[PDB]
């Protein structure tokens, strides 16, 4: 994955800017432009106006400018969701921020609010079209994240909004496996009531029951047996 897709633009080097232009030409089917159309770094790109972009690229400048704004607003929303800043989330969405923006790990605002326990933000994102089943780079969904971190009310809201109870990540772990690993008995019970496959096996040959034993969560193993 190229640097410019892994960094916020304020950190892009001069070379990153050139690579971004070439990436955008292909991603957005734009008229080709010379790699030196913007002889500057990312911090400099952020100083230019839309009119400056249009001057430098008559065919694509407006698009390029708006792609950068999309990244900036997306990052503010990710950070506001992570930090539980309900008011900032509200302002950013009213300002058009992408509710399905992703960070360097594939985490969306919904992933971050779910992982950090911010129930009101989870609810507002879902009401406004956040993808309840978005999968990060390793296959983790918002439901995995809420289950692993012990946020029962969020688990319930995600399930009510259509979260896949049996989604599996790159290691074959379902939300049930993660709840078992971290000892979250009440979450295990909710997942089971919503159709979690108690017999799902991870890439290491283990079920949730095995994981619960391995982690000393004997109360969970009890619930899983019966
Ligand atoms: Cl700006
Ligand atoms: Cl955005
Ligand atoms: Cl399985
Ligand atoms: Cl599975
Ligand atoms: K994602």
């Amino acid at each position: 994955l190229p640097a410019h897709l892994r960094l916020q633009p304020i950190y892009w080097s001069r070379d990153d800017v050139a690579q971004w232009l070439k990436w955008a030409e292909n991603e957005f089917s734009l008229r080709p432009i010379d790699s030196n159309t913007f002889e500057m770094n990312g911090k400099a790109l952020l100083e230019l106006t839309k009119e400056d972009f249009r001057y430098r690229s008559p065919h694509s400048g407006d698009e390029l400018y708006e792609l950068l704004q999309h990244i900036l607003l997306g990052k503010k929303l990710l950070e506001a969701a992570r930090a539980g800043q309900d008011d900032e989330v509200r302002i950013l969405m009213a300002n058009g921020a992408d509710v399905n923006a992703t960070d360097n790990d594939g985490y969306t605002p919904l992933h971050l609010a779910a992982s950090n326990g911010h129930l009101e933000i989870v609810e507002v994102l879902l009401k406004n079209g956040a993808d309840v089943n978005a999968s990060d780079l390793t296959g983790i969904t918002p439901l995995h994240a809420a289950a692993a971190t012990g946020h029962l009310e969020i688990v319930e809201v995600l399930l009510k909004h259509g979260a896949d109870v049996n989604a599996y990540d790159n290691d074959g772990h379902t939300p049930l496996h993660l709840a078992a690993k971290y000892g979250h008995l009440e979450i295990v019970e909710v997942l089971l009531k919503h159709g979690a496959d108690v017999n799902a096996q991870d890439k290491f040959g283990k079920t949730a029951f095995d994981i619960s034993i391995d982690n000393g969560n004997e109360d969970l193993a009890e619930i899983l047996q019966k």
